């Protein structure tokens, strides 16, 4: 009953071009199985949205990669927020939302504003920059790692160790076996930033460790949460705004459209998740036989969801493949859905949108103007080079 499909969406020619394959995913069927990875798979909105809501029944404490923790050993200790379950879930889930609160963006709001603006200030002047180093990796990695509350030194670590991170989600491929070879370096390094010696005072860092007394949860909690930051709270970020630049580059009338009111900004960035995902996929693994789209699933199974895809199913929405800054994009899955939504979004929310608000301001044109090349990441969409002459406003 279950359409069999051979399509791989961890090789690099669906990474180089996922969107007609994730059409032939969602088409197949409300599900699929993946013969390639003895997994099924989801690309429909619906069965996405079914599957991140039920918690119980799709469960996250067997690993969110390919990988069944009940079966093979993790590459690293379990994350206790991303891969674990309720009700252990709960309190250090509970803890990261009140390090990342709304009190807490007030009060970095205006550095990360006053960061963004200075930022393409500087583009200004050079007028021809790689919109990734330059722009989309360069603006967080002069406020998130601060606002963590790291030292200087080994910042260069984070975002390989994030690479990492996002690979070693996926199958047991190319990527992920040399990501992991040449993961020791990186690991000790974040591993080491977790302590609460080595983050400042009023950082995010600091005030996970200050959590530690309320019985949400203990000391020997707060290194691991620490590092759940360090894991999700850079890269993410980076092909986001680089998914936002990407999207003005390529749908100038857009632009145009953010010029004349910078206060799309906030959904001009929402938009840009939505429309290029930068998580594209990840997985459940079943505690139970359950039914899904009329088929059943066998207890110990993983689970797929192509989250990309379920933004782009044309089920849910109207014109999908189409950029649009004043959508209503409430409902899309990019942040994920569910007790497991995001929960840095706040962050992401606010860097996103103060950057497009700097462009909004200050740009007049976003012309690509050199080779655009891709990065490849069994998790992670986003592009490795990103050339663009900027025009002043
Ligand atoms: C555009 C940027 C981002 C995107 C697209 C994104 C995407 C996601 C998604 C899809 C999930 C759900 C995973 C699941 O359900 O298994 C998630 C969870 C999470 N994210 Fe984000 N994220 C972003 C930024 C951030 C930032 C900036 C931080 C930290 C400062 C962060 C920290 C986390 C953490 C700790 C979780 C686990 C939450 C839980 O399991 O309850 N993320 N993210
Ligand atoms: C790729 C499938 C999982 C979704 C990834 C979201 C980003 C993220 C990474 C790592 C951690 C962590 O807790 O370590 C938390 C979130
Ligand atoms: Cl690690």
């Amino acid at each position: 009953t279950i359409p069999h499909l051979a399509i791989d969406p961890f090789s690099l020619d669906f990474f180089d071009d996922p969107y007609p394959d994730q059409q032939t995913l969602r088409d197949a069927g409300p599900v699929v199985y993946l013969d390639k990875w003895n997994v099924y798979g989801v690309a429909r909105y619906a069965e996405v949205h079914a599957v991140l809501n039920d918690p119980t029944t799709f469960c996250s404490s067997r690993g969110v990669g390919l990988s069944d923790f009940k079966k093979e050993k993790p590459w690293r200790p379990p994350s206790l927020i991303l891969e674990a379950d309720p009700p252990a879930h709960t309190r250090p889930r509970a803890v990261l939302s009140k390090v990342l609160s709304p009190a807490t963006m007030k009060t970095i709001r205006d550095g990360f504003a006053a960061a963004a603006d200075a930022k393409v200030d500087e583009l200004l002047q050079r007028g021809c920059i790689d919109a990734i180093a330059d722009l989309a990796e360069a603006y967080p990695l002069s406020v998130f790692p601060d606002a963590m509350g790291l030292k200087q030194e080994g910042r260069e670590h984070l975002l390989p160790y994030a690479g990492l991170v996002f690979n070693a989600f996926g199958p047991p491929n190319e990527l992920r076996q040399t990501a992991i070879e040449r993961s020791a370096p990186h690991q000790a390094y974040v591993n080491e930033q977790c302590q609460r010696p080595n983050l400042a005072p009023g950082g995010f860092g600091a005030c996970i460790h200050a959590f530690t007394d309320t019985g949400e949860i203990t000391p020997d909690e707060a290194p691991l949460l620490v590092r759940s930051l360090l894991s999700a709270g850079l890269d993410t970020t980076v092909n986001g705004i680089g998914a936002a630049v990407y999207c003005l580059a390529r749908f100038p009338g857009e632009l145009q459209r953010l010029r004349s009111d910078p206060t799309l900004a906030r959904n001009a960035f929402e938009e840009a998740v939505r429309f290029e995902s930068p998580v594209q996929t990840f997985f459940r693994t079943t505690t139970r036989e359950v039914e899904l789209g009329g088929a059943v699933i066998g207890e110990g199974e993983k689970v797929l969801m192509f989250l990309g895809s379920a933004n782009r199913d044309p089920r849910r929405w109207s014109d999908p493949d189409l950029y649009d800054i004043t959508r209503k994009t409430s409902g899309h899955v990019g942040f994920g859905s569910g007790v497991h939504m995001c929960v840095g979004q706040l962050v992401a929310r606010l860097e996103g949108e103060v950057m497009l608000s700097a462009l909004a301001r200050k740009v007049a044109a976003i012309d690509i103007d050199g080779p655009v090349k891709r990065r490849f990441n069994n998790t992670l969409r986003g592009l490795e080079s990103l050339p663009v002459k900027l025009t002043p406003a």
